[PDB]
């Protein structure tokens, strides 16, 4: 298994487009992305990226440039929880997230 | 960053009012839920709320557990996490950045 | 509360009945699965979360789906550490 930071975004439906690019420019291989209801009837549409990064300084990066540009003026969190990849074609490489020494 | 509990219900989808209540009223911040498939494939509905304190994730689970539970499916988990950003859930002092 | 596992798997659509009975065939005692998009343009993909009470069984259903599959389809597989704070049947009678 591969240590792995597992960075969540939840905010307003309407960043998709400028959050999925900012992703793409760091250097995360990738990333899941799913609607939501979200409260902070008074539910309104969110969306919700997870990116597993292998360093928590690419997490901190785009969580930083996200925040900056969008979280004085849309709602949203980010965190991180601690992960590990146990198969991820990209994530891990050509020999896999148990390789040896 | 911020320590949190990511506290997720998952349970029957007819539950969801009855359940924003608990959250509403629990002094949580805010929630999020989606609807979801599972099998214990039902209509099902997760939530997810970070608290600060383990004890207000604790408090949360205790309730929605004893009021539903033992009459619709349900479980009730938590993570790990830390917050980076949040207003409301870090408030004005930041999500500590430099602790 | 009761330590547990929970393994993720991000895949393609079209698995989802396969994947499904993997779990199943593994003793897990349950399974969550969500519509979600994904890259790895955005393409319509699936989540399955499963709480295992034991990490072998989590790498077990893990190894199953990979070998069966990534081969030929998309996917991430991984693994969060939690705790059950309710559950019918993964706490058992007692409870958590
Ligand atoms: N304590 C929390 N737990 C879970 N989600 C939250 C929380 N606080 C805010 N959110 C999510 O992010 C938005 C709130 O943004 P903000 O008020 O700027 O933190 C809402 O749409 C929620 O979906
Ligand atoms: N071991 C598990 N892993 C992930 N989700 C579960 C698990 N057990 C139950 N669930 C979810 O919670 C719902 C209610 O569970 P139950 O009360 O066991 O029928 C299910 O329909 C699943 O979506
Ligand atoms: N680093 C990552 N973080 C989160 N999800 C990922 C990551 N890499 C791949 N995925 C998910 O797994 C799916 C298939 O990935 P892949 O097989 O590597 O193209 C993607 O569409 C994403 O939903």
């Amino acid at each position: 298994a591969k240590p792995a930071n597992k960075l969540v975004i939840v905010t307003e439906k309407i960043l998709l487009k400028k959050i999925a690019k900012i992703i793409d420019e760091s250097g995360a291989k990738g990333y899941t992305v799913m609607n939501t209801g979200g409260k902070g009837s008074d539910i309104e549409a969110n969306i919700k990226f997870e990116i597993l990064t292998e360093t928590r300084e690419m997490a901190e990066e785009i969580a930083d440039r996200v925040a900056v540009k969008y979280f004085n003026d849309y709602a949203g969190i980010i965190y991180i929880c601690s992960a590990e990849v146990l198969y991820g074609h990209t994530f891990c490489g050509p020999e896999g997230c148990s390789a040896w020494s």
